[PDB]
């Protein structure tokens, strides 16, 4: 039941239900002549949303917003982006029009202005060190060190026991590694293994792309990394 690229066209958006008030939003991207779905976040806190990550651009986060308006009826009233990338960040000005709170580390934001990208408004304090963790409302914000970026976050919702580990965890179809021109192969281990240290509790894994495990997923990344830096 968990939505593949076949249930998605690019452009749309399937909003997933993991416990109550947990959602993962599932959208696509055309890259390289491939199609590649995307992971983000939506966690109830009271009666507003939290989003985790845009759908990887304008028009699918326009549609993530319509989506959430017409399926769970709360208003997102806070977004994080959990790195610099496209993928994460694309979108944020969309979420921005619609009286969304943008929020990302220094870090994130430094990197996306350097990048060009699009940058979140408001600025999250206390990330900056491997190991820090800072509390988000309904969710705990974790920076584990550096891994498929500098600044990735992996976000943990305590009540449901969900970890969103974003690009830095890789689903279990994807054997070879992704988009490494960011990342820090030397570190993402170790990175990982204060993700495996911090949330040895987590029950559902879900990766930035592809389908959720379970805590698998972390020792599976980190297989596929070992051997990307053995090649
Ligand atoms: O690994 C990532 O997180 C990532 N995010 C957006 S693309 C990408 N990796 S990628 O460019 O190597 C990719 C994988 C599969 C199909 N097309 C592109
Ligand atoms: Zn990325
Ligand atoms: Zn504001
Ligand atoms: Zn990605």
């Amino acid at each position: 039941e968990y939505p593949t690229v076949s249930e998605i066209p690019v452009g749309e958006v399937r909003l997933y239900q993991i416990a109550d008030g947990v959602w993962s939003h599932i959208a696509t991207q055309s890259f390289d002549g491939a199609v590649y779905p995307s992971n983000g976040l939506i966690v109830r806190d009271g009666d507003e949303l939290l989003l985790i990550d845009t759908a990887w651009g304008a028009k699918n986060t326009a549609a993530l917003l319509a989506e959430i308006e017409k399926q769970i009826g709360l208003p997102v009233t806070r977004a994080v982006s959990t790195h610099f990338h496209d993928d994460r960040v694309g979108g944020v000005d969309v979420l921005r029009a619609a009286g969304v709170a943008t929020y990302a580390s220094p870090s994130t934001r430094r990197l996306a202005e350097v990048e060009g990208n699009e940058i979140p408004t408001h600025s999250l304090e206390g990330l900056s060190s491997s190991g820090d963790a800072v509390r988000f409302g309904p969710v705990e914000l974790f920076y584990p060190g550096a891994a498929h970026s500098t600044d990735n976050l992996v976000v943990y919702v305590p009540s449901a026991s969900v970890l969103y580990g974003g690009c830095a965890i890789y689903e279990l179809s994807r054997t070879s590694a992704g988009n490494v021109a960011d990342a820090d192969l030397a570190e993402w281990p170790t990175s990982i293994e204060r993700i495996q240290q911090h949330y040895p509790e987590a029950q559902f894994v879900i990766p930035g792309h592809g389908l959720p495990g379970g805590l698998d997923l972390l020792k599976h990344t980190t297989n596929v990394v070992k051997a990307h830096t053995n090649r």
